[PDB]
């Protein structure tokens, strides 16, 4: 059992429906073909796990300001805090991958935005760190997560054309949960 | 260009350029990017049209997208479309052609204050629904990112520069987005 990983067992209900989902996917050009190149990637990807996450966790701890999200109040790195994430962000390109986007879906979604936002930040693994991550920093990481995807996806021998599919769900896929995870940092009305 | 004021906003940014020299290094913004953004901007000028007919054939196709340029009545504002298309394509210039520097910043807020409900509906003086939800504006990201892909190809440039090219226009797409949730933000949070 991964600590902290509360899928399907959520406190709340997520404030967005399946409707809600269905306008959100048209927004972001997802389709049942995306759902289908979305699961190949997850094929492809899944002996890789360790390495996506090597290269994730090297960029984020090469710049002091991001590496700041993870760190205790005397401004280093919090292991047991990185570790403890580092094993629910492994079952989250899993989940991306695996999961049908349901209701118990967008209920997870809440939760992880909720997480890296002051609201929840720091209570799933009991740990004292800084109390909110920058939106600024969630939307501007699509590029990130997104883009040093590609390589991987490639590593397996597929062709430039089939790993172009599996590229676009994945950026599909980024983006529409990022979207979803900016519901506790937005006004009110505003989302 | 009607209510095109870059350079002469009311406003100072609420970021400085501190901010975007950090949330360059998030979206991995370099100084090669500045050269490609540039060369982008070369390749698709001529192609602007081409271009916002495919962002508006989009957002058209859609009614709860095209929704944020109806009147009250339902209908869709031609004239309210029309006005920010010239303001639409001239930021697609900009994006290449700009130093992203204060005036850059000072604009972006301004550009995030107009999709929100602080100015929305203000510039061209319409009647028009009062807010656009956040989450569209992320979601946006990525047809305004992967669309623009076949333009920066139809100029002969070759496979490297064109995914450069591409890669400049993903960044400064994703670091646009990022600056223009500022208003839309609990206070504190961005
Ligand atoms: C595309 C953007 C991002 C993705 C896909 C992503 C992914 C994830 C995932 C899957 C989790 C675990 C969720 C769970 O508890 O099950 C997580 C948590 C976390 N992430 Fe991110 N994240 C993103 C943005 C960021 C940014 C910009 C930072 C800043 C360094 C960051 C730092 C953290 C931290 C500190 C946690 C632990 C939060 C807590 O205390 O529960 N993330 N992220
Ligand atoms: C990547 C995301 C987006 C980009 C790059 C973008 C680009 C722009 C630009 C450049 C302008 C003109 C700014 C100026 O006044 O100089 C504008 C305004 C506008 N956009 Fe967007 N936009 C995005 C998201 C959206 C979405 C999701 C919608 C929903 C249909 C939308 C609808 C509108 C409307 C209604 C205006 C006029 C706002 C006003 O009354 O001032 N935009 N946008
Ligand atoms: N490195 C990352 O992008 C990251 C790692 C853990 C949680 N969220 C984001
Ligand atoms: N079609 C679009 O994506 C669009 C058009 C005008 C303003 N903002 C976004």
């Amino acid at each position: 059992k991964i600590p902290g990983y509360t899928y399907g067992e959520t406190e709340n209900r997520a404030p967005f429906n399946l409707e809600d989902l269905k306008l959100l996917k048209e927004a972001v050009m997802f389709t049942a073909e995306d759902e289908e190149y979305i699961q190949k990637a997850g094929e492809v990807l899944e002996d890789q796990v360790e390495e996506i996450l090597d290269t994730w966790y090297g960029f984020v701890g090469s710049h002091p300001h991001l590496l700041y999200y993870f760190t205790s109040p005397d401004g280093t790195p919090n292991e047991k805090y990185l570790a403890a994430v580092r094993k629910r962000f492994s079952r989250w390109i899993l989940d991306t991958s695996n999961r049908s986007y349901d209701q118990a879906w967008l209920d997870y979604q809440y939760e992880i935005g909720l997480r890296h936002h002051r609201t929840k930040k720091n209570q799933t693994d009991n740990v004292e760190s800084v109390p909110n991550i920058g939106y600024r920093y969630l939307v501007a990481f699509i590029y990130p997560i997104t883009a040093t995807m590609k390589p991987f996806l490639a590593r397996k021998g597929h062709t430039p054309e089939e790993v172009e599919k599996m590229y676009q769900a994945w950026f599909k896929a980024t983006t529409l949960q990022v979207a979803l995870w900016s519901y506790p940092y937005v006004k009110y009305g505003d989302f």
